[PDB]
């Protein structure tokens, strides 16, 4: 019953469906099919690996549960520099951020808006759509690799819908439920709480253990492009959506503003909605939108000059 040839290609089958599934439940926060329908391919799947172990591979869904424990981290060089922001505090500090923008560039631009995530940063490298590398931003030119345990965060694409090399970067975070969760099973256990979701994630990306890490319901948003490869992407905004287009995460609050007034909108807007949304942010994030823009403007040691982080106080 169930010949090595036959389980080999039904393995295919099965990861092709299971991870489309997967993508709409963890990356678009829409499932299509109910959980059942997942579970019963899922399960085939397994039989499948069990029997014939040499089938398993690195996209296959079954491997998010993790297994591997290491000894401790290498060194992740960023030979594209992940930059920190500049802050501002205050309605003031914005629309000065917009002054010099304007007095640099000569005409009034667009700003692309993003919430700010309360999460650890990193970075996620392609290879002709394979995931290789995961890293952490750690002092902005070396972080730690981190891969293995990205390889437990659910909406982590393995393969991406095209087979093109990239390295793209964003937010690692842990929704505030699984954090109030967490901090539960913690104080059943008698440890120390973590104090806050980005501490809980950040401890959660340092385990060395793989299998504890794919229990912490650690997710993501993508936005930035470090490497773009093959990508078309001229704007901030449309980086946003070639990301998702690809496969990845993003955060479907982004707005692309056409003046500093409705920039300043946009973070009053959110200053409010803030308590209902299912995850913490330190603030609003705004950027030049586009890239041509972007470089004319430059960077100074620490941060790009054509972007500001508003954070809340
Ligand atoms: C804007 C940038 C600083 C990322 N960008 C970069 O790090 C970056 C780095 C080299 C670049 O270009 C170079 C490429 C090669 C050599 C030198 C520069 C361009 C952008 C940033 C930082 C933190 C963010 C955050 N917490 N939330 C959101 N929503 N956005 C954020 N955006
Ligand atoms: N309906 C879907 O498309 C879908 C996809 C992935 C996981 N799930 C559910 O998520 C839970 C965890 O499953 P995984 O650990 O395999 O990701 C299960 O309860 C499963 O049914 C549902």
């Amino acid at each position: 019953p169930l010949t090595l040839t036959a389980a080999t290609t039904r393995a295919q089958e099965l990861r092709k469906q299971l991870n489309q599934y997967s993508h709409e439940y963890y990356v678009k926060d829409q499932p299509s099919v109910e959980d059942y329908v997942y579970d019963r391919l899922y399960k085939e799947l397994v039989d499948i690996e069990t029997e014939f172990p040499d089938l398993i591979t690195p996209d296959s869904p079954t491997q998010r549960v993790g297994g591997k424990v290491l000894s401790g981290f290498e060194k992740a060089p960023h030979d594209i520099p992940m930059y920190s922001l500049n802050d501002g505090f205050s309605k003031e500090d914005i629309f000065a951020f917009d002054e010099r923008v304007r007095k640099a560039i000569g005409k009034p631009v667009a700003y692309c808006c993003e919430l700010k995530i309360d999460g650890l940063a990193i970075s996620l490298r392609y290879e002709n759509g394979v995931f290789v590398r995961g890293a952490t931003r750690g002092d902005g030119t070396v972080g730690e690799n981190i891969t293995e345990n990205l390889r437990t965060v659910r909406s982590v694409p393995m393969r991406l819908t095209e087979p093109i090399s990239v390295e793209v970067r964003g937010e690692c975070y842990m929704p505030k439920q699984s954090f109030v969760a967490l901090n539960e099973e913690r104080e059943e256990n008698g440890q120390d709480i973590f104090a806050n979701p980005r501490n809980a994630a950040a401890g959660s990306l340092r385990q060395l253990d793989t299998k504890i890490v794919a229990k912490r319901n650690l997710n993501t948003f993508l936005y930035t492009v470090a490497d773009f490869g093959p990508m078309k992407a001229k704007t901030q905004f449309e980086a946003l959506e070639e990301l998702s287009a690809i496969g990845f995460r993003t955060n479907p609050e982004r707005q692309l503003c056409q003046s500093i007034d409705e920039v300043w909108a946009y973070i009053e807007e959110y200053h409010e909605k803030r308590s209902t949304l299912p995850y913490e942010i330190d603030g609003i994030v705004i950027k030049v939108n586009e890239f041509a823009l972007q470089d004319e403007l430059g960077f100074t040691v620490k941060a790009p000059r054509w972007a500001i982080a508003y954070k809340f106080p």
